[PDB]
């Protein structure tokens, strides 16, 4: 029968931080991730700036030996498991090791190893493919590689749901737990899709902001002047964990998961409906999941992209779901600050929902100049707002119409 | 306590045929889908051979039009899918939408898309990448475009476990109906990855057959002259419904799904155990999860790659699980004749075991010329087996050491 499922640990790569603790200091002073791209010549893309991971060292983590086969998102989900599992206290024995198991996903996965690979085949031809070239590029790898490092044999799998890939990973891995297939699971994901496929493949759809001229100012969910989501690059893992477990090793539980909803729009494969229907089915599974009444809700982590019909589409499903208390709860976008991290969006976004709820604030959404048309909700624009927060709900939606919703709450 | 799945409809695309009855016809004759890959110029690869889709009509399924946002690997799963719901006869009404969801998979996802666009980039420069790159190329469109065609709300996502891909999205399609999550999910898995980009990267780790004077033998699991896996396309999508759903329309119900089992090898990236402890494991969570002794298991769909390695673990694993029962069951590879189809290798193979329990026969391993050292099992070599079978079992096992395995069991 349902076990419940709490938080012990959490690890982040983010535009704003190497680590949880500088990251999140960046998000409360509304410091911007964003900048021009350094890694590689953008001159003939239409975008030419993201969250860059800056100053990241494999090293820290891994021998620069292994490090060499892995994509960077496979060595950027290794970096974010390692710091939660270490964050957790966890020891892991012969006791134990068949029940902590490991669900780390990504959107796109090694779309830079798979490119950079392309390219010798073409210019040079086949026997130029690195012999890593598949165990090293795909998305399964962060949870297979983190398995070998520890020795996790639990449920080992991936998800990839674009960028609800975070959300629906760190959800599954609560109800492994719950039904009791496993008493621990490292979950989330981790991205790194800059490379010219990346860049050029949303700048084909005109899917990103192109204000190249001013990179910081260009992520500006529900404001009137957005053109587009923001690509950053990153990871978010956390040690989910059955609570008796926690209870019984002494573990520091930063809060309980309490609720997870999945929905599909079946509209579109790229465009949300105007009317967020999917996201308030979805949202509403989330509450009930938890036993909630929606005005229990005190802040919500928007996914908040920054697109002109995505950001909408949220403040309709949230006024839908909330009615009056729509207008009591905050809700805001990190994503005005990390940008859009995709597969990654949904793990660092629930890390950022936790510490809401540890620190007692709502983060802020920077840039929010002009609020669209009936964006009127409290959004905390510009300024982190200390607030009393119980409940903290964190939505994902993705291309396919894949809605995920993660509901967190104190625990004492 | 749990609800009871039982599979009410099956599609699928593979190297003997575009769908489960001529599919299911080469299986029982011994017949190899695999042969030279067409219109591609393989003279700089190791191997030229591969089991290759002959004879797809996408039109049969799709408009040309949103056919050509799509990769190969996304046409395949929504045919398999389309012809599952299909053979199902389930109605989707305003009054079960929600409870209908989705698990589509791929171990590889849009190589061959990936490939194409990276010509134009090279070539050309960004502007020629197609603005349909991203949508119809990432893993989680064959579940997002089914939900989309069909109006299914219910859970939506797809797992990307290698390998194992196909098995862990028909299991945890299950788990979603068994916990009351959906009455109803479409899952299994879809691969294309005979691009240059598949047979190069496989091709530069050699875990590829390079017998390419005689493609049919190549794939001669548990043989002492077999030189690795060959290379397949294809998918097998399954409907999976909760029991008394199933009843209540008069559903045809081909077999129950009674266990699903989930381990990590955590042992390496690409290699097995010797003594496949991993395999162990999951195949004993398999038979825990379904109530069964081993001793009631009577048939195995193997993994059965054709690898040195992976072959002999798989013998050990089974010796390990079943003691004193491991030679009265009777287990083949049906990548004898299929080869490996990746991530849509457990969706077919499922298929497989459920129509060996409709049909009362145990599959051929073709090729099984001079059984290895310890390879002394009932392998069912060269010719199909009519015999009892109540209880078969489809071992999947992956890079990372992600293992699964599914238990079906007659209904009557
Ligand atoms: C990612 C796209 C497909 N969807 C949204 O942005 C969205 C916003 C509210 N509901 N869905
Ligand atoms: C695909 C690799 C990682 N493993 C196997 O083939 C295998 C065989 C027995 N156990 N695992």
């Amino acid at each position: 029968s349902r076990r419940r499922v709490v938080i012990t640990g959490m690890g982040m790569l983010s535009p704003l931080g190497l680590d949880v603790p500088s990251s999140w200091e960046g998000i409360l002073a509304g410091r911007s991730g964003i900048a021009p791209i350094e890694h590689m010549d953008l001159s003939a893309y239409s975008t030419r700036f993201g969250g860059s991971v800056k100053g990241f060292n494999v090293e820290e983590y891994l021998s620069a030996k292994e490090a060499r086969k892995l994509d960077l998102f496979i060595q950027y989900g290794l970096a974010a498991s390692f710091q939660a599992v270490r964050d957790s206290g966890l020891e892991v024995t012969d006791a134990n090791r068949e029940r902590i198991g490991v669900s780390m996903g990504s959107g796109i996965g090694g779309l830079t190893n798979i490119e950079n690979n392309c390219r010798s085949l073409f210019e040079q031809g086949p026997r130029r493919i690195s012999p890593f070239f598949v165990p090293g590029s795909i998305i399964n790898m962060v949870s297979g590689f983190l398995s070998i490092h520890l020795g996790l044999q639990g449920p080992n799998y991936a998800l990839t749901t674009a960028q609800t890939t975070g959300t629906h990973s760190i959800g599954m891995a609560a109800r492994n737990i719950a039904y009791g297939e496993a008493d621990v699971m490292v979950a989330g994901g981790s991205e790194m899709a800059a490379c010219g496929l990346g860049l050029g493949g949303f700048g084909a759809a005109r899917a990103l902001s192109t204000r190249n001229d001013e990179p910081t100012r260009a992520s500006r969910p529900w404001d009137r002047d957005r053109d587009g989501f923001v690509l950053s690059d990153g990871s978010g893992a956390l040690v989910l964990e059955e609570l008796e477990h926690a209870r019984a090793r002494g573990a520091r539980i930063y809060a309980e998961l309490v609720g997870f909803g999945m929905s599909g729009d079946a509209f579109h494969m790229t465009a949300p409906p105007e009317d967020g229907a999917g996201a308030a089915r979805c949202m509403k599974n989330a509450l009930r999941d938890a036993g909630l009444d929606p005005r229990q809700v005190d802040y919500i982590n928007a996914h908040g992209t920054s697109t002109p019909a995505g950001d909408i589409a949220e403040i309709a499903a949230v006024k839908s779901v909330f009615g009056e208390h729509a207008h009591a709860l905050s809700m805001s976008s990190t994503k005005s600050m990390t940008g859009h991290l995709l597969g990654a969006a949904g793990a660092v976004e629930a890390i950022f929902s936790v510490l809401a709820l540890r620190d007692q604030v709502a983060p802020p959404t920077i840039n929010l100049d002009n609020p669209d048309e009936g964006c009127d909700l409290d959004l905390v624009a510009h300024e982190a707002k200390p607030r009393k927060i119980d409940v903290a709900l964190s939505n994902s939606f993705g291309f396919g119409g894949t809605n995920g919703t993660l509901v967190f709450r104190r625990f004492a």
